[PDB]
């Protein structure tokens, strides 16, 4: 295949940024703080479940939400025992409080006939329920969004919106169902992948990772948009061999691109690489969310990963951030191991971009703890806050199923520093496990 160049009008996680991170990662101000493992609670409300990636309900520009006097928290829960077993349980904290076991558990969000009620095909071949983000909207009303993944019709993904209605007392909140529990969006083809082009893969034995998940909410100008993990279609730069031969993918220079692609192929992640076509996408919502139209990326990992997950995005102090969490392992980069764990983050001077990286290579914060080490922590998430340079950073601690005493739970949040398009971790910064805002 003949060099070309296209962008695609959309930015890139280039080859030649990656390559940088390695050296770069050896400086604290990028690094994931070492927490205490002495301070490390399961949360007690939730009796022996696993309890992982999790989201605070947020006001339309990404700040933590008042739920008539009480913080809310959705999560990823299930039996320790089987990897299966993941739906999305809500927590909740009155306003003020910080510690680990102020978080009450209202149960599930979803009763298993719910999917069924929904009068919605796709929802009706659901078996798990994966990761999103949840607004508080202008009217008073919870509204989730969540993946909706069908582990018998080949992992289709699916972005999903529910209402999740809430009595509120002094004491308590009770979810008493949900409503307007419906599929929105389960790709075009086009800006990205479906599910039947994984199919047509081959699926699972194919080696490609398809997704269409982790769908965040956000508002600009009073108009709704959800940007999430997903991978790019036929239209805007997809996987296959030739994508190799796109310099977009490289960056820096044809010197550079003649170089790193010649390597490539000649590496046993050749085909990794070509199969690797991550996208942070984005769709805007009517009024009632469902679909108003399908929007370019913001950005795409072509080569790089096939997986960026936990999309973010907000407005702080007059910039766009955009963030991604990205697995070492998974990557084609020369330097970066199987260890290594991301926040990356990019910036912007509006919401649709474009997007140039943070800290000059696009890394934010880098995790390499040892699987095993019960201070792990895995999906790393920017809560940002009403005023200030700093956001809290939210993650889980302790892998899925490891320990039979140590589950799945909040890790202590810490501080991340934003300040033009730099940022650094927070020097001591350490909160309390699952603290979302600094106020209190």
């Amino acid at each position: 295949q003949k060099p070309y160049k296209e962008t695609y009008g959309i930015s890139h996680i280039t080859r030649h940024d990656m390559l940088q991170i390695p050296e770069q990662q050896k400086n604290e101000k990028y690094q994931v703080p070492e927490f205490d493992s002495s301070t490390i609670k399961n949360i007690s409300s939730a009796k022996g479940l696993d309890v992982w990636d999790s989201w605070p309900l947020q006001n339309a520009d990404g700040t933590v939400a008042n739920y008539h006097g009480y913080h809310i928290v959705f999560a990823l829960a299930g039996d320790p025992k089987n990897a299966d077993d993941t739906s999305i349980y809500m927590f909740y904290q009155k306003v003020g409080e910080t510690s680990i076991d102020s978080w009450k558990n209202a149960g599930r969000v979803f009763k298993d006939s719910d999917k069924f009620d929904a009068n919605d095909s796709i929802l009706k071949d659901q078996t798990q329920e994966w990761s999103g983000s949840a607004t508080f909207t202008s009217d008073g009303k919870i509204r989730l969004f969540y993946t909706d993944f069908s582990g018998k019709h080949y992992g289709k993904q699916t972005l999903t919106t529910a209402q999740v209605n809430v009595s509120a007392s002094d004491s308590s909140l009770n979810i008493n169902g949900v409503e307007d529990y419906k599929s929105i969006f389960d790709g075009d083809g086009k800006t990205y992948q479906n599910v039947q082009q994984f199919i047509d893969e081959g699926n699972y034995s194919s080696g490609d990772n398809h997704t269409l998940r982790d769908p965040h909410y956000v508002e600009d100008k009073g108009h709704k948009y959800l940007v999430f993990e997903a991978n790019t279609g036929t239209e805007d730069g997809y996987q296959g061999e030739e994508s190799l031969f796109n310099k977009a993918y490289y960056g820096k220079s044809t010197s550079f691109f003649r170089q790193e692609s010649q390597k490539l192929l000649q590496s046993d992640k050749k085909r990794t690489a070509e199969l690797a076509n991550g996208a942070l996408g984005m769709i805007e919502l009517n009024d009632d969310y469902t679909l108003k139209k399908v929007m370019k990326p913001l950005i795409a990992s072509n080569t790089v990963t096939d997986e960026i997950a936990r999309a973010n995005v907000f407005k702080m102090n007059g910039k766009w951030y955009l963030f991604t969490d990205s697995r070492g392992s998974k990557m084609t980069i020369d330097g970066i191991t199987s260890n290594d764990i991301y926040m990356l983050g990019y910036v912007s001077n509006s919401l649709t971009g474009p997007y140039k990286p943070l800290n000059k290579t696009g890394l934010v914060l880098k995790m390499d703890l040892d699987p095993n080490d019960v201070t792990f922590t895995y999906s790393h998430f920017a809560v940002p806050q009403a005023k200030g340079n700093n956001v809290v950073i939210t993650s889980y601690m302790t892998n899925r199923g490891f320990y039979a005493d140590k589950q799945s739970t909040f890790a202590p949040s810490f501080l991340l520093n934003i300040k033009g398009k730099k940022t650094s971790v927070v020097k001591d910064s350490i909160l309390e496990q699952g603290q979302l805002t600094v106020n209190k």
